[PDB]
């Protein structure tokens, strides 16, 4: 009754309810997930401008960087998550990981205090040109990034599965306690999200670095020494495990034999074809590193069905790319002047904040019982009604973007303009609040049975080449035409950035017509064979 | 097999020889001592210049805070070691309580560079009032402080533990790698433990508070990282209890028709059973020559404190660089170091090849020194006060402080070991883990009991023309050491009537 066979406790004893439970010991777990959420975001968005503020970098390679530091940051999330099912717990994972990222923080908070480690101040921007940066003030901002960028990425995989270990017994008083819980603890997260692309920017960009990144730094050593207090009133889960590991051991362990066709059809073990070999193609089988068996070997291959609509995915994580680090650049040379009030330039993202926050409660009131009524699905648009939205919208972002980038190079060629460069926060706003749903929801319950939870790698894999394709479409721009001004600059003015920006426009909406004949076809083969499996018994 | 028993992964899978464990691998887990030990030198021993000089407190009060912060902080360190054998692991206590000392740390940092968290600057020593800190920058400091010292006290108590765990296989070949590496490393310790008491003062000096506390801060964020990262790879004991809760047993369950201490039954091999009864009554037997060592660590804080103020005002020059006041503590330290360095070649070797003693002296014989040396640094100290005093109203080098310094530094090397072999080797049978919980107890204790003399004549003599005063010129500091110095007098002479009739009553004891 009271003792439950779902968990155990920090001995190893079987867990209690009324011992160890979350009314209170869940917060202690999750603090970790605000103070992560609420770093990345107040030093990815703004981390680009201290490499052109401070480390003097040309615009250009200061994209490069962070998205490559972003893009870094969620592959490393998506190895967390690895280990911590593999390996290490969810528990010591996100212990592990919040103190790395803490010395992080810490060697970043240092590199900006320490004298001589950053080139002596000036502005480059329409002022001047200094220092570039020392290849030794430049290794200590890498390393530091580099470690928070794995810290980060360990934490966000496992603190937020650990920190819901808390409530659920199957039993009802506890799950609604616990859905009690967050609908009251997200409020905060938005709250507090909105509040880190302003209040926190506002600190790093007037107050400085050192007290914006140290706010920072505390602040995980506080939660760490939190989540590590609650460790006994905590509830323990017995390694979930990653899914990606069977993916390995069919995509190399039918590698490592190449050998007789062998179409008998299928000869059987239990549910093994001996060998068995990956032809792709078709084949079905139903049960419930060696020879591989069958009934695993086609579980693997609906993985691979998922692949090309996860293909045209990437592209608009590329758009979403350009709002942290060339949409700052640009609103580096705009009016931002409320009189008195000078509004931090990085701060624009609070924009692309309010349309991800606005659209998903305009998505989850008026659009949802919108379609019950209208048709057979209450679902609202399941699911890749949503995917295709938002690549539309990544080039509604970059067309409409690359548009504002006249208008602003119109004015200032011939001094106030602002509040322009809203739209291109927001369509990328609201569009990321669609296709992170569909993109989701699609590699749910389109992942194979047992195998699912390979749906974050998708999601995590795709945001990451996102970045890192947005880090190889700014340096092929650099050979187009390299000499005058290409587009790219360091004064804005001197260049033009409108060309990278219809590019991706272009290069998305393309994607976008890609995607839908991916999305006809998917469907059309994945209902054929429901249908062909069953002909043949 | 290769394979260990009684012995564990963090999976709970048992075990290994050959791969988890390590030469290198304890490296990582005493990471955190290391860093723990340089932390509690460097804060400590001068915290006492940052109550005067910053927040300025004045002496009296100064000296109070950091003696109770001293003290407070192994009174928790003994409360950690029993949480870590009880309810924690020894792991998970490291780890937790490193993580509480880092934001304990931290916050004191961040209470020196916050602005409007301190008084502002001056000193006393050429300014006519000084504020006092205000009741919310003492609020910080203060939960700064008392989290420093849970966190530390917390670690104090399990990382050793933990740490030689990683050793432990009753072996003569792997076991015995053991000792190269605990000797490279305690070496590196007294070579940091010199630097805490210069170069850390030096820059929490001369740098600043914010530099020098901030140092110490990220040194445990950087050693709590590279622990936790080796969790994998550690050997995970079996939660070894405390001698602690056998003691406590006797304790409640004598309330009868159980226990009358004086004389009773041998011993051969809840409710309270006569073994566990005789255990904690023969435990009891010592707790009288625990109570006089108490008095020789109340010497010991007067070099964290007041001997500092004194050094304050002494010469300190050497040519052209002026050494600061705190970091005269490298006297101590050189003789503590020194003695021992001395006692092993010495006192172990020829010794024991006169009247076949086990180890150098009788653990009395060096509880007792230490006393005698403990009870004649405060009667030098208080001379010298005195005759520095009698000259200051008529100049002296910090050299006039050197024989404190000295004396107490030669002193506890053989108390701290005298006590820790005497409780160690008149221990029963389950319980030596009860010897460094007794060991502590007298430090806290002593500790604990200097704040006690302090306020004493704080209320007996202020004021008007005060022992302990704020201008140390303006008042007789050569009487308090001189009380002192006749209070661990007198106690010495305590220890050996009780040392007389302890072997004498203990050796009744004996036959049966
Ligand atoms: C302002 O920030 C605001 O925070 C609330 C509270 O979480 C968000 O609201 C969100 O949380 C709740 C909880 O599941 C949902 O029912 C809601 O549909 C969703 O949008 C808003 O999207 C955001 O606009
Ligand atoms: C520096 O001075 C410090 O003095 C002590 C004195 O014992 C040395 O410590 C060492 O001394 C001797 C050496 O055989 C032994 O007592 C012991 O092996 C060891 O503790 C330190 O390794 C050194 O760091």
């Amino acid at each position: 009754d009271d003792i439950l066979l779902d968990a155990w406790d920090f001995q190893g004893r079987p867990a209690d309810r009324s011992k160890t439970g979350g009314w209170a010991s869940a917060a202690m777990i999750l603090c970790i997930e605000a103070v992560e959420r609420l770093t990345t975001l107040g030093i990815g968005v703004n981390l680009v401008t201290y490499l052109t503020g401070t480390m003097h970098l040309g615009n250009a390679t200061a994209a490069n960087t962070v998205t490559n530091f972003l893009g870094t940051s969620f592959m490393l999330c998506l190895l967390g998550g690895f280990i911590a099912d593999t390996f290490l717990g969810r528990y010591l994972t996100i212990a592990i990981f919040a103190a790395i990222q803490a010395t992080g923080v810490s060697i970043l908070t240092l590199s900006t205090i320490i004298p001589g480690l950053r080139p002596p101040r000036c502005n480059p921007t329409t002022s001047s040109h200094c220092e570039q940066a020392s290849g030794i003030q430049l290794t200590v901002l890498y390393l530091a990034l580099y470690l928070t960028a794995l810290g980060t990425g360990g934490v966000k995989a496992s603190v937020s599965g650990f920190g819901s270990d808390q409530f659920d017994e199957t039993e009802p008083k506890e799950r609604s306690k616990m859905t009690y819980f967050f609908n009251r603890f997200f409020f905060c997260i938005n709250v507090g999200s909105l509040l880190a692309v302003t209040v926190l920017v506002y600190v790093q960009d007037d107050v400085g670095r050192k007290w914006g990144y140290g706010i920072c730094a505390f602040a995980i050593v506080l939660a760490l020494s939190v989540f590590l207090a609650g460790t006994n009133r905590y509830r323990f889960k017995k390694l979930i495990g990653s899914p990606m590991t069977q993916v390995a051991a069919v995509i190399v362990a039918a590698w490592r034999n190449r050998k007789l066709e062998l179409p008998a059809d299928p000869s059987y073990l239990y549910d093994v074809d001996a060998a068995i070999r990956d032809q792709e193609a078709g084949v079905t089988s139903n049960v419930f590193w060696t020879l591989s068996t069958l009934t695993d070997v086609e579980e693997v291959k609906q993985i691979v069905r998922m692949l090309p609509i996860w293909a045209t995915c990437i592209l608009f994580w590329t758009v979403h790319a350009q709002l942290t680090t060339l949409s700052v650049a640009q609103s580096e040379t705009l009016d931002r002047s409320i009189g008195s009030f000078e509004i931090p330039p990085a701060s624009m993202a609070v924009f692309y904040v309010g349309g991800l926050l606005l659209t998903t409660a305009v998505y989850d009131r008026v659009a949802i019982r919108l379609c019950k009524k209208l048709f057979n699905y209450p679902h609202g648009l399941r699911p890749l009604q949503r995917i295709g939205l938002g690549l539309f919208f990544g080039s509604m972002a970059m067309a409409v973007a690359a548009l504002v980038e006249l208008k602003r190079l119109r004015t200032a060629h011939a001094p106030l303009g602002f509040y322009l460069l809203i739209p291109q926060y927001l369509i990328v706003g609201i569009g990321e609040a669609l296709i992170y749903t569909g993109q989701l929801d699609f590699f749910l319950r389109e992942c194979p049975k047992g195998m699912k939870g390979m749906s974050t790698g998708l999601l995590l894999s795709t945001l990451a080449l996102g970045f890192f394709f947005s880090s190889v479409l700014v340096t092929i721009v650099e050979k187009f035409t390299g000499k005058a001004h290409p587009w790219i600059a360091d004064d804005l003015n001197k260049g033009r950035l409108y060309n990278f920006y219809w590019l991706v426009a272009v290069l998305v909406a393309l994607n976008f017509l890609i995607f839908l004949v991916f999305s006809k076809w998917y469907v059309y083969k994945e209902k054929r064979l429901a249908e062909v499996g069953i002909e043949l018994d």
